C-alpha cells in the first residue's frame, strides 16, 4: 500500500514515526524523485504558515503543505535526514563513551544557534532531546545539526525538570542532560537499572542534587548515589574543554529555577567557548597531550597561564619547541599569529626544573560476561556494550601510540636543540680564548721591552678553562649515539605504526560491529527462524572470542610495551635534566670569565709620558 498527494507519494513500510495526530514516513516527489519527510496529519494552518516562513541552517526546513488523495489529510513535507537523529548517532559503539571533540563542538554550535533563532522569532520548545536533533551531511562533509518537533498536541522522561517529572530554563535543563550525554556517552543521573523502573529514585536524584555537581549514579541495588561535578575518566574530550564545559552544565542544571544560568548569560558563555581557537601542546617531561582553548585576540601571557592550569608549570619555566627548533613567544603576541598546530604536530613544552611523569590517564575496563541465554533484546544490548568497550580499547591504543610517537619526535628535537646550545657555548669559548691566549703574549711582548700578579692569576683562567674544555667534551660524549643520552631505546621500546596494532583491533572491532548490527536487525523482527537462531548464537560465541582476542592483544602487547617505553623514558628525562643543569653551569662560567678577560685586556695599557 502507498498514500500520495498531488506531488508526493510514499509507501507504508518506509515508516519513520507515528503519533495520534500525525504519522511520519519517507516518500518521493512525483516529478523529481527526491526524498522528503512527510507528516500526514491524522484554524491550525495559522502556526503552520508562520513555521513555513522560517529559514535557518540549524532548523529542519518545512518545505510545503499538501492534501492526500484518499483522505483530505493535511500533510507536511519536510527535509529528509538520512543519517538519522542525534539519538541514533549516540548509539553507534564508536560514540558509546562520548562523541569526538570536533563533532561535539558542531552539536553545541548548531543547537545554540537553532535555539537562539527560535527565541529570536518567538517559538517555544519544551523537550529538546537527542531525538529532536537531526543530523544531515553538509556540503563540506561535516555534520550539520537541525532542530525539529517544536509544536504539537497530545492528550522524554530522563530530560524533564524537577517541576515536571511529577507530571527557556526548564528547557535548558534538557540541554545540559543532552550535552553531558553527548560528551560522556551516558546519562548524568542514573539509578540502578532503568530509570523507567526507579522513577521514584529519579526524583530523589534530581531535586536532591547538590549545587555544582552534574552527575549522580546508583551503582548498586537500593545503594547510594555517587556525586561528581567533574567529567568521568572515559570522557572523549580533552581537559581543556572539560574545564570550560563543566561550569556551564553545573549552573544550567541548577534545581531551583531561580538560580538557573538564564539563556542570555548561557548564550554568552557558549559563544565564548565556540569563538576560541585550539592550540595543541604536548608536555614532553610529563608525557601528556593538551588542547588549549584560547581566544583569537589573547596574548601569549594568557597562553602560558592556560598551559600552567593544565600542567602546573610556572610560566617562567615554560620553554617551547616547534618543528625542530626553539619557539619564543613574545608576551604580547596574539593567539591568531601563533604557528598552526595539530594533534600530530604540536608545540612542545619543557621545563628546566624536574617534572613528574604521568603519561595517559585512562580507566581500566574489563569485558562484561556474555549470557548464554537466548534473548533478542538482551543479546542486542550485550553486543552494544561489549562493542563500545572494544571501541574504547581502540581509542586508548591509538592514543598510546600517538604519545610514543610524539615522545620520539619531541626527544629527537630536544637533543638537536641541546646540540645548538652546545655549539653556542663552544662558539663563545672560541670567541674569548682568541683574546685570552692572545693578550697573555701581549703581556710578554712588553716583558722583553709586579706583572707576575697578572700572570699568576691570568694562568688561573686557562686553568679554570681547560676544566671546562674536558667538561664540554664529556657532555658531547653523552650526545654521541653511544653516550648516556642515546636516541635508540625509543626505537627499541614501545609500539610503532609499522606494528599496525590499531588496525588489528579495528578489524576485530569491525567484525563485532557487523554482529551487533545484525543483532539490531534481530531485535526488531521479534521472532527468528531455526537456522537464523543458530546463526544468532554462533555469532554470539564469536563475539566473546573476538573481544577476548582483542583485549588479550591490547593488554599483553599495546599496554605492556607502552609501560616499558614510559618507564624507560622517565630515567632519560632525569638524565636529560641533569645534562642541561651541567651545561648551563659550564655556559655561565664562560660568561663570568669573558668579563674578566675584558677586564684585563685594558689594564695592561698604562698611561704614557707624552
Ligand atoms: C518529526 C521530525 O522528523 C524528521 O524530520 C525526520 C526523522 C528521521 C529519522 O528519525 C530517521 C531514522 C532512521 C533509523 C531509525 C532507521 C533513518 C532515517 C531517518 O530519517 C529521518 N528524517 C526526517 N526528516
Amino acid at each position: 500500500a502507498m498514500q500520495s498527494t498531488s506531488n508526493h507519494l510514499w509507501l507504508l513500510s518506509d515508516i519513520l514515526g507515528q503519533g495520534a495526530t500525525a504519522n511520519v514516513f519517507r516518500g518521493r516527489h512525483k516529478k523529481t524523485g527526491d526524498l522528503f519527510a512527510i507528516k500526514v496529519f491524522n484554524v491550525q494552518m495559522r502556526e503552520f504558515e508562520v513555521l513555513k516562513k522560517l529559514n535557518h541552517k540549524n532548523i529542519v526546513k518545512l518545505f510545503a503543505i499538501e492534501e492526500e488523495t484518499t483522505t483530505r489529510h493535511k500533510v507536511l513535507i519536510m527535509e529528509f535526514c538520512p543519517c538519522g537523529s542525534l539519538y541514533t548517532v549516540l548509539e553507534e559503539p564508536s560514540n558509546a563513551y562520548g562523541l569526538p571533540e570536533s563533532e561535539f563542538l558542531i552539536v553545541l554550535r548548531d543547537v545554540v544557534g537553532g535555539m537562539n533563532h527560535l527565541r529570536e522569532n518567538g517559538i517555544v520548545h519544551r523537550d529538546i532531546k537527542p531525538g529532536n536533533i537531526m543530523r544531515v551531511i553538509g556540503e563540506d562533509g561535516q555534520s550539520v545539526y537541525k532542530l525539529t518537533d517544536f509544536g504539537a498536541a497530545r492528550e522524554t522522561e530522563e530530560y524533564l525538570h524537577p517541576d515536571m517529572y511529577e507530571r527557556a530554563t526548564v528547557d535548558l535543563w534538557s540541554i545540559g542532560v543532552t550535552f553531558y550525554h553527548a560528551a560522556t556517552g551516558s546519562l548524568p543521573f542514573r539509578p540502578f537499572e532503568g530509570p523507567r523502573r526507579n522513577k521514584e529514585v529519579m526524583y530523589k536524584i534530581i531535586t536532591g542534587k547538590p549545587s555544582g555537581a552534574i552527575s549522580g549514579v546508583q551503582k548498586a541495588e537500593n545503594g547510594p548515589i555517587d556525586w561528581s561535578g567533574d567529567m568521568p575518566v572515559s570522557c572523549s574530550l580533552s581537559r581543556g574543554l572539560q574545564v570550560l564545559l563543566t561550569p556551564v552544565l553545573a549552573n544550567i542544571l541548577e534545581a531551583d529555577q531561580e538560580k538557573c544560568w538564564g539563556f542570555d548569560q548561557f548564550f554568552a558563555e557558549t559563544s565564548d567557548i565556540l569563538h576560541r581557537m585550539v592550540i595543541h601542546v604536548f608536555s614532553l617531561q610529563q608525557m601528556t597531550a593538551h588542547k588549549i582553548y584560547i581566544h583569537s585576540y589573547n596574548t601569549a601571557t594568557i597562553f602560558h597561564e592556560l598551559v600552567y592550569k593544565q600542567t602546573k608549570i610556572i610560566s617562567s619555566n615554560q620553554e617551547l619547541i616547534y618543528e625542530g627548533r626553539r619557539l619564543v613567544l613574545e608576551p604580547g603576541r596574539l593567539a591568531q599569529h601563533f604557528p598552526k598546530t595539530t594533534e600530530e604536530n604540536p608545540i612542545f613544552v619543557v621545563s628546566r626544573e624536574p617534572l613528574n611523569t604521568i603519561g595517559l590517564i585512562y580507566e581500566k575496563i574489563s569485558l562484561p560476561k556474555v549470557h548464554p541465554r537466548y534473548d533478542l533484546d538482551g543479546d542486542a544490548s550485550m553486543a552494544k556494550a561489549i562493542t563500545g568497550v572494544v571501541c574504547y580499547a581502540c581509542r586508548i591504543a591509538s592514543t598510546l601510540l600517538l604519545y610514543q610517537e610524539l615522545m620520539r619526535k619531541g626527544i629527537r628535537w630536544l637533543i638537536e636543540l641541546i646540540k645548538d646550545d652546545y655549539n653556542e657555548t663552544v662558539h663563545k669559548k672560541t670567541e674569548v680564548v682568541i683574546t685570552l691566549d692572545f693578550c697573555i703574549r701581549n703581556i710578554e711582548k712588553t716583558v722583553k721591552v709586579e706583572i707576575s700578579d697578572i700572570h699568576t692569576k691570568l694562568l688561573r683562567l686557562s686553568s679554570s678553562q681547560g676544566t671546562i674544555e674536558t667538561s664540554l667534551q664529556d657532555i658531547d660524549s653523552r650526545l654521541s649515539p653511544g653516550g648516556s643520552l642515546a636516541d635508540a631505546w625509543a626505537h627499541q621500546e614501545g609500539t610503532h605504526p609499522k606494528d599496525r596494532n590499531v588496525e588489528k583491533l579495528q578489524v576485530l572491532l569491525n567484525c563485532m560491529t557487523e554482529i551487533y548490527y545484525q543483532f539490531k536487525k534481530d531485535k526488531a523482527e521479534r521472532r527468528l527462524a531455526y537456522n537464523e537462531e543458530q546463526i544468532h548464537k554462533f555469532d554470539k560465541q564469536k563475539l566473546y572470542y573476538h573481544a577476548t582476542k582483542a583485549m588479550t592483544h591490547f593488554t599483553d602487547e599495546c599496554v605492556k610495551k607502552y609501560e616499558a617505553f614510559l618507564n624507560k623514558s622517565e630515567e632519560w628525562i632525569r638524565k636529560m635534566l641533569h645534562l642541561r643543569k651541567q651545561l648551563l653551569s659550564l655556559t655561565n662560567q664562560c660568561f663570568d670569565i669573558e668579563e674578566e678577560v675584558s677586564k684585563y685586556q685594558e689594564y695592561t695599557n698604562e698611561l704614557q709620558e707624552t
